[PDB]
């Protein structure tokens, strides 16, 4: 089998976990559950990074030792993850040593091969902004002890400690190189959009990568004062958790290099600048792909207590496009729960099934090929629904691969009214029509469960055992490949 490796970034436990970290995570799990289907080895990470001054500064207000803060937050995402039937296959926390051994390790060696050297950091910050600014670019100054920042208006604060430099612009030419291989390395293409003011070819300067002025994270082994900063420490992660530089590297050697690191658009030169150069002055492989989405507080508990899981799970990847940014509103959460879920996949169901019980008592006559005249179109489109899906699919456009899957469901709802075989079962010659007509009901509404399996974990479930498509067989992609898998008769369900 070939191996597939997805990964969320790890989120940061400084609040409760909204809609888009939630959007995040179903994300990921669909593209996971997604590959799985396809016959890939999968491994999908995610976890949460817990290191840092804001999470030292909110364990002192929960009362509470960071560990203990911490602890209480990760069991809130992890019960989260539950409740989105999240089919992550590892939880890496920073504060675990399976992570800080590879991070100390990582560190000590860029201090051995030269990478990085002991200095200062002197940069201006504004507490509005929560950007580092230069004396030169500092509006307003008053040699120069003070100033106004260019983009808030506010006034910044000295902030000088000593730190780690890591010269990462010898690595520049291979960077831009990789660049030229992979073309499509950042993706949705607009997603590049946040590669601008890069300066990868005016110079990068070399990169502060310690903090002395806070202790809650890992130390630096050669010298304990200097706390290793979230740049190297979070990004480690996606290594760390497959066992890199351990007795054990079974993991690593499988599932590096990553084929999608999946993320919010904000933190994409993080992926693409610094995780690369760190990768190079490791050694290792590059990630394959970069996929960044958009942003949408709304807590993702009320969505799934109220409405249920499919619902939540629906709406985040229905709505709220990869390529854009979503927007959430209660209305259209109540119509995309009741009109697409409800309504044109649920009255489907209710309906295909309700006249195999009046018609035939329960027994779906076998599949025989397209009996009437628009079974022809409709197998076709069954085929290009499969195949449009699968193009979207590969590009995470979720939004678009559902939209295709309802163009589906709703030729079907309509293929009942065009056919109308309450007229057909009047008359006793036209038997094979009206099972002919059965059947390609349920082939449909089959395609659409396979299909939707990525998606939602209930609905598709109990369609299946609604239709009593008990054989595994029937579930999988490769059963989609050829319209008309039922050739034997079925006993579907007798009170749904």
């Amino acid at each position: 089998k070939e191996t597939f490796y997805i990964t969320t970034p790890i989120y940061y436990p400084s609040g409760n976990l909204h809609i888009g970290h939630a959007y995040s995570t179903v994300a990921g799990d669909v593209i996971a559950r997604y590959k799985r289907m396809q016959g890939y080895d999968v491994r999908y990470l995610t976890g949460t990074d817990e290191h840092g001054q804001k999470i030292q500064e909110k364990a002192q207000k929960a009362g509470k030792t960071e560990i203990e803060y911490l602890d209480e937050m990760i069991a809130g995402i992890k019960q989260l993850w539950a409740k989105l039937e999240i089919s992550n296959d590892d939880f890496i926390r920073t504060t675990e040593e399976r992570h800080k051994h590879v991070v100390e390790q990582v560190f000590e060696r860029l201090l051995k091969q030269g990478d990085i050297y002991l200095g200062e950091y002197e940069g201006w910050y504004s507490v509005p902004d929560e950007t580092y600014y230069t004396e030169s670019q500092l509006v307003d100054p008053q040699k120069i002890i003070g100033g106004k920042s260019p983009d808030s208006g506010h006034e910044v604060e000295l902030v000088k400690e000593e730190s780690y430099f890591f010269n990462i612009s010898k690595y520049t030419d291979r960077l831009l190189e990789f660049y030229d291989q992979n073309p499509d390395f950042i993706q949705p293409p607009s997603r590049k959009n946040e590669m601008i003011n890069n300066f990868i070819k005016p110079g990068l300067a070399d990169l502060a990568v310690s903090r002395t002025s806070f202790n809650w994270g890992v130390h630096v082994p050669s010298n304990p004062k200097h706390v290793v900063y979230v740049w190297i420490d979070a990004l480690v992660n996606y290594i760390s958790a497959l066992g890199y530089l351990s007795d054990d590297e079974s993991l690593f050697n499988k599932y590096w290099p990553a084929d999608i690191h999946l993320m919010a658009k904000e933190i994409v030169r993080f992926h693409s600048i610094i995780w690369p150069i760190l990768l190079m002055a490791l050694d290792l492989p590059l990630p394959k792909k970069v996929f960044a989405h958009g942003w949408i507080v709304v807590d993702p508990n009320i969505l799934i207590d109220r409405y249920g899981l499919d619902a939540t799970r629906y709406y985040l990847m229905r709505e709220l496009p990869f390529g854009s940014d979503g927007v959430f509103t209660p209305e259209a959460f109540v119509e995309r729960t009741n009109f697409d879920l409800a309504n044109d996949l649920g009255n489907l169901v209710n309906r295909t099934i309700s006249m195999v019980n009046k018609y035939f008592d329960g027994e779906l006559p076998a599949y025989q090929g397209p009996l009437h005249e628009l079974d022809e179109e409709m197998e076709a489109m069954a085929l290009e629904t499969v195949k449009s899906y699968t193009e979207s699919m590969e590009s995470l456009q979720f939004s678009v691969a559902l939209s295709t899957v309802w163009k589906f469901i709703s030729r079907t709802n309509k293929y009942i009214d065009e056919t109308t075989p309450w007229v057909l079962a009047k008359d006793d010659s036209q038997k094979d029509m009206l099972g002919n007509v059965m059947a390609h009901l349920v082939e449909n509404i089959r395609y659409a469960a396979v299909l939707l399996r990525p998606f939602l974990t209930h609905a598709p479930k109990e369609i299946f055992e609604q239709l009593n498509i008990n054989n595994p067989q029937f579930m999988e992609f490769s059963s989609l490949e050829q319209y008309g898998v039922l050739n034997e008769s079925i006993m579907v369900t007798g009170q749904p």
